[PDB]
């Protein structure tokens, strides 16, 4: 997989963000995670976490997996990196997302994220409290 540039246009919620990619505004949905909806328990915390991580980044990058690059709603499907740190992984590691939506052919980082989830759960963090 390859990291490619993007710039933040606007935070949306814990697992979606609006980024400019190849010069075009897109909504991106983070691969392999599910955050609570803003209206649900830990939803606001997840949104806040993602918003900060993107806003504080000097450099945002997107990394497509091997399969589908856009979902049925037109959202880009990617692993997102803030100054080299994968946002998807960081959410799961903090107990603010569950590993989810693991489709065959877009699951390169599954094990990495499952390891994060196990550590969050052992720590009883957030969703695992
Ligand atoms: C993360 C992800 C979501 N989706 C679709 C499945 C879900 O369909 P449904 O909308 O029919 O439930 C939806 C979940 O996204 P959200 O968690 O953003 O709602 O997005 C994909 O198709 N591929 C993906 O990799
Ligand atoms: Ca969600």
């Amino acid at each position: 997989l390859h990291k490619e540039p993007a710039t933040l246009i606007k935070a949306i919620d814990g697992d979606t963000v609006k980024l400019m990619y190849k010069g075009q505004p897109m909504t991106f949905r983070e691969l392999l995670v599910d955050t609570p909806e803003f209206n649900e328990k830990y939803g606001p915390e997840a949104s806040a976490f993602t918003k900060k991580m993107h806003e504080n980044a000097k450099k945002i990058e997107v990394e497509f997996d091997k399969g589908q690059r856009t979902d049925k709603y037109g959202r880009g499907l990617a692993y997102i990196y803030a100054d080299g740190k994968m946002v998807n992984e960081a959410l799961v590691r903090q107990g603010l997302a569950k590993v989810a939506y693991v489709y065959k052919g877009n699951n390169t980082h599954e094990q990495l994220l499952r390891k994060a989830e196990a550590q969050a759960k052992k720590e009883k963090l957030n969703i695992w409290s």
